[PDB]
Order: C-alpha cells, then structure tokens, then sequence
C-alpha cells in the first residue's frame, strides 16, 4: 500500500471509524453467539486489506472474508492469524497452497470437490470448507438439493475435512419493499433441510450482506458478512443507518495552479467548455489515473471553503479544473474534498466502485 | 507490480509491441534530432512503468516523461537511468528530493521559481527545467509573454539550473478538421519569439502528444511526447494510424462457473436481468475491483469461440455473469478476452481510462 507521497492527493482512512463500526455491527447482531465477519476484499474495499482487517478485529470481528486466494494469502504474509474464508472460487491448482496457509475454501462445484478429496488425505490439520449455495443471486453455487448433497457429502464424510459453512448471497436485501430477501432465505434453509436430513450437522449458517445484517435480523443466523457499511458506506444511499457508523475514508486533492482566464476560453481536451464570462480556474493534481472517475467531466464538484466547486471540462489522466470564481478566498495550496456518494450518484454508478477505483497512485493515510 | 496470481485473470502486456511501437515512432519523426519521449505517466497507462520505460528505451526513445516526482523517483529506485522529465506540477518541499535523484522538473509558477533559486545556490551540477506554457488546454502554464520571462529569466541566469525546455500541450490535436492545434502552435512560437528577443536559447521546445506527432509532423520541434500510442493505443478511436503499431495491452478473464438457469431466473444484483428463456449463464472472477467498469453492466461483452458474450446484469466487485448459451462448446476454464476500445465506447470514455482502471489485484503478465 502506498502510505506517502510528494503530491497533496490523498485517502485520508480512520482506523478508529473501522475499529468503532466492527463494534457496532457486534452490538446489533441478533444473539451474542452470532459471528461477525468483517469483508475485506478488493483491498478492503480501497481503504487497505490489513489495516481494515486489523480494525475490524479490534472491533470484535471473528472472521475474515476476501473475494480470492490471493487476497487471502496478502493477509497471512501481513501476519494476520486471523480466520480467513476465499467467499468466490479457488481452482484446484491453488489449493494446497490455501490449505497451508490455513485459509477456509468456499466450494461449489465437483472440480475441487474431487481435487480436495485427493489432497485432503495428505495434510495436517483438517481442511475447512463453506458450502456455496445459489438462491437468487444468479452468480454461484449449487442450484439443487441432488448438487448439494452430490458435491458437500464426500466432503463431510472425509476424515480430514470440516465441512464449517454453508452460505448463501442476498440479490437485493436493501430494497426493503421485496419479498425476493425472504423467498432467498426460505430456499436457503430448504437446502438446509435437505442436508440435515441426511444427518450432516454444519455449525456456520450464514447468508446476510451489510443490508441483510442491517435490515433483516430475524437472518443473522450463525454469522454475517459485512462489507461496504463496516467502512461506513451505505448499501444504498436511499437507507438511513439504524445504528451508529461513521464512513471511514475521505479523499482529497489541493489547488496547484490558480488562474484568471477570460471569456471564451476552453478547457480542456476536445474544448468541451468555453467559458461564459471571465472564471477562475483552479488545477487539481489528480486525474483518473488516480481512479477520478472520467464521467464526471463537466458535471462534478469538489468542496471548499463551505462551497462546492464544478469541475470544468473534462477530466485528464492527472489533472483535474475546477471554477471557483464565486469562491473569493480560494488560493494556491488549498486542499478540496470529493463527496464519495455524490460521486456515484452524478456518474450512475455505487460508492462501492468509487472506493475501490481509488487508485494505487493515491497514497493512503491512515490518521490514527 | 503485481505479477502472479492463482485465479485467472490477467493483462497479458507485450514488451516486444512497445519496443517496436517506439522504434517506429522514432522512425516517423520529422528529424534524426528531433528526441523521442516516452510517456509512461500512470504507471506505463497501465502497463507497468519500469516495463514501459525499460521497452521504450530498448526501442529508441531518448527521454521519459511521468505525471508526478512520486513516479519519477519510481523509475528511478527501479535502477532506469535515463532523462525524466515531470510533466506536471512539483511542489516547493520536494524540490531538493527531485534534484537529488537527477529528476528534470516542469515550472510554470513563481512560488516554485523561487524556492528553486535559493536551492539551486545548493547543488552538485545543473538543476535541469522545463518551462510550461499555456496556449488552450487551458490546464497549467504561463499565460503572457510577461509571465514567461517573469518566471524564467531568473532560473536562466541563475549559473547552477539550466531551463533545458520549454513546452505546451494540445487540446484537440486529434480533431483533423479544427484550425485549433495550428492556433496553439502558433502561441506557443509567440512565446518562443518573446525569451529569444531576450537572448534566452533553450534546446528542447517541444509540443506534440501522441496524435501531434502522428498527425503534425510540421510540429516535431525538438522532442515529442508519445503516451498512448506508445502502447499501440489510438488518441481516437475515429482515427488510422499512419505508422505501424501493435497494441500492447489485452486484457482476460476466465469460466470458473458454468451453469443452465430458467426462463425467469434473475442475475445479479438488483435483478437488474431477467432470462427471457433457458439459458447458460458463465460466471467470471472478475468485477470492478479489479477495473472492469460497472457501467458495462447489462451492455459489455467479451469474446471467446469466436464469438460475442454479452454481460448479463449488474457487474459485481469480483464476478461479472455472460450469456454463453449460443457458444455451445463454452466450458469450465475457458479464457475470454475483453475488447478495450470497444468497453470504452460502450461506456461513454476513452481507451485510456479503461487501461489504466485495471487494478492492482489484475497481475501483468510480461509475454517476452
Ligand atoms: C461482497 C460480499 C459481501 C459483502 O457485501 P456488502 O454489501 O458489501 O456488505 C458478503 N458476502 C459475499 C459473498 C460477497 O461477495
Ligand atoms: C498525457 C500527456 C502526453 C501524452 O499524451 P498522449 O495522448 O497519451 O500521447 C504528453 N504530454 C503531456 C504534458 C501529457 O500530459
């Protein structure tokens, strides 16, 4: 992770914010043996994989989740002991690897079923594995009863492998006017059935997201993934927060050129603005290299002195105009904070991709 | 750089392109003395900046331009030797550390010309600058023929810093039909005439970017600045290249899930898709932590067989679903390429943006 740097564009990221809503989110689950796992994938989630995960813990945290073996094993070389499960696919080629680094596998499919049967019976300690189930997400997992008892069977019946987990993933668990949350929820647990049924006992059941967790406690189950609101970031900006979380990352860039240009001129590449009267323009150093998403060309804003101040033509790769003519004490040197939702909002897209797009150009600072 | 992975997906980068694509722009300039720049800015577009700029000088360039010291001190810690040139702005306090790792710096302002006189009264040989001019991007640079000789006279007298260039930047050199490239040629000659009228000989003037030097030879001066082209990349997608270039860039994912869902069934998040009949749907592990623009969701493809597969629903932080159903022989473990110009156009931006979005997680596979 980039932590320092020569130019004044920066992620500003509070620890304390992460460590205070992992508590958060621990005090509002639905009994006290539920598990909170804190999701850190996509390099937690721009804010930096190791301190979000080490906040989280601190927190109270009990688990780990990461999209992919290799963010994984960037915890474990960090020196986090933490449990840690891979939520998407890890091929067989990649699993002897996670199994020595004690990392938990999410399977769904008969290609690492049947892999793991052969490396199982040549490790230590047993292998742990969560069962991915599909209820309407439409993304992975097993789709029938017959292909969840057909894939997690040999699996739990392996001397070396515990069968920890099985899971499902919510489509739309923060549109609270659906009845999809509940009819997910309703096959989740007939896949349940079916293996409780056949007497196999799995002793993590979980399937609530930051909405899920947030909006449907009767789910919380044996544990819940919480993601994009352990930074603080709404599942959707249309829902106020039920309990006390605080965004953790802010980001920000500084006036480095603070020029008066007369009417008519153009900004920019392809003159996509021409002035309509005498402005002053100020130049930011960022661009999208840094991951300033380029649509907000001519349409976002920045924020100083209590103002907001409309980016002018288009985006470059490094640098960025901003007007601020009806800004009077605007000067050289002044640093301007970009609003992360509005962000998303103005360019159609979420505060889980504005986040993460934050490039790694963009130093992380981490004020605590 | 990362450079490995256990999941497949990749950006395979070709270090022979790059070092052909810069022989043949070498080849193309006006004259033999007129210098070739590599601009490998934002971490090579994407490519890796010490790889870029390794490759680039292979193939002949004489200089190498990056965005900020941050990336120039990069390059330099990586062992490349060569001329640097920051093409942006630096910043008082980093001054000394610029100078000492023999980085050539741009001015344009007064706050920078004078820390720079009391430094420079330091120093082992010359601090090497280049002066930036505004002639319409309307971005950074001097803006009068007074400011010009404000800001330089003193660096050009002062005996330890040599002003070694002075340059500016095109707005819309791609646009074939606009006078404006012409007009800002010719300011930029204006204030080359006002410091000569003052005895001031500077040896490097230069002007063009990638689509200058392909379409303005009358515009070489000096030294041009090739970025995107450099990666075998058009300035615009409307545009023929007149030299041979090979794009340097191709970016892959992979099946790791292959699945036949009902008509009805939704995908991904939202339910933003819903199958109009049966179909086999493939998941891939890769989303928009790793640069895949969400805003291909429902519009985006990628290639594989031959043939089109469109992305089904909303792109996801790790996994993106397509529709493989008229690809009868699409299997597990098949990789799929994604066309960069084309995931542009679909989203409203450029190439540049959409290579180098591609995120840390994605390893470059270096093919020679
Ligand atoms: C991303 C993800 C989460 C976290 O979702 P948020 O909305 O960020 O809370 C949980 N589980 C799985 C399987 C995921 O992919
Ligand atoms: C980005 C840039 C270049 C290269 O532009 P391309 O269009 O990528 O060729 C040249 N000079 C300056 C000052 C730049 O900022």
């Amino acid at each position: 992770m980039k932590t320092s740097s020569f130019r004044n564009t920066y992620a500003q990221i509070s620890l304390q914010a992460l460590k205070e809503n992992a508590a958060s989110f621990k005090a509002s689950l639905q009994s006290p043996a539920c598990r909170l796992m804190a999701v850190v994938k996509g390099d937690g989630y721009g804010h930096g994989a190791v301190a979000a995960a080490s906040s989280a813990l601190n927190g109270g945290a009990d688990y780990l989740g990461v999209a992919i073996l290799d963010e994984a094993i960037e915890l474990r070389d960090a020196g986090v002991e933490a449990p840690i499960l891979v939520l998407g696919y890890t091929s067989p080629h990649a699993l002897r690897e996670a199994i020595s680094r004690n990392i938990t596998l999410t399977v769904f499919s008969t290609d690492v079923r049947d892999a793991l049967l052969e490396v199982a019976s040549e490790a230590e300690s047993p292998i742990k594995v969560h069962i991915k189930t599909e209820t309407g997400m439409g993304r992975v997992g097993v789709q029938t009863k017959e292909e969840l008892l057909d894939v997690m069977t040999p699996l739990y019946h392996h001397n070396n492998i515990e069968v920890e987990g099985i899971f499902t993933h919510f489509a739309e668990a923060d549109n609270l006017q659906s009845t999809y949350t509940d009819e997910q929820f309703a096959r989740f647990l007939s896949f349940i059935e079916a293996i409780e049924k056949d007497d196999m006992h799995v002793p993590i059941k979980h399937c609530c997201n930051s909405a899920g967790t947030l909006f449907h406690k009767d789910k919380h189950l044996d544990m819940v993934r919480v993601g994009i609101s352990l930074y603080g970031l709404r599942p959707d900006v249309s829902l106020e927060f039920p309990i006390e979380l605080t965004q953790a990352m802010r980001l920000f860039s500084s006036i480095v050129s603070l020029r008066k240009l007369p009417e008519g001129s153009s900004i920019s590449y392809g003159r996509t603005h021409k002035l309509s009267s005498e402005k002053v323009v100020a130049t930011m150093p960022i661009g999208y290299a840094d991951g300033l998403s380029r649509a907000l060309s001519n349409k976002g804003f920045v924020t100083l002195h209590g103002q907001k101040a409309p980016i002018l033509g288009r985006v470059c790769m490094d640098q960025t105009m901003i007007d601020v003519t009806d800004i009077p004490d605007a000067a050289l040197g002044d640093h301007v904070e970009f609003p992360i939702d509005e962000m998303a909002e103005l360019t159609g897209t979420i505060n889980y991709e504005i986040v993460c797009a934050v490039s790694k150009r963009v130093p992380r600072y981490y004020e605590e």
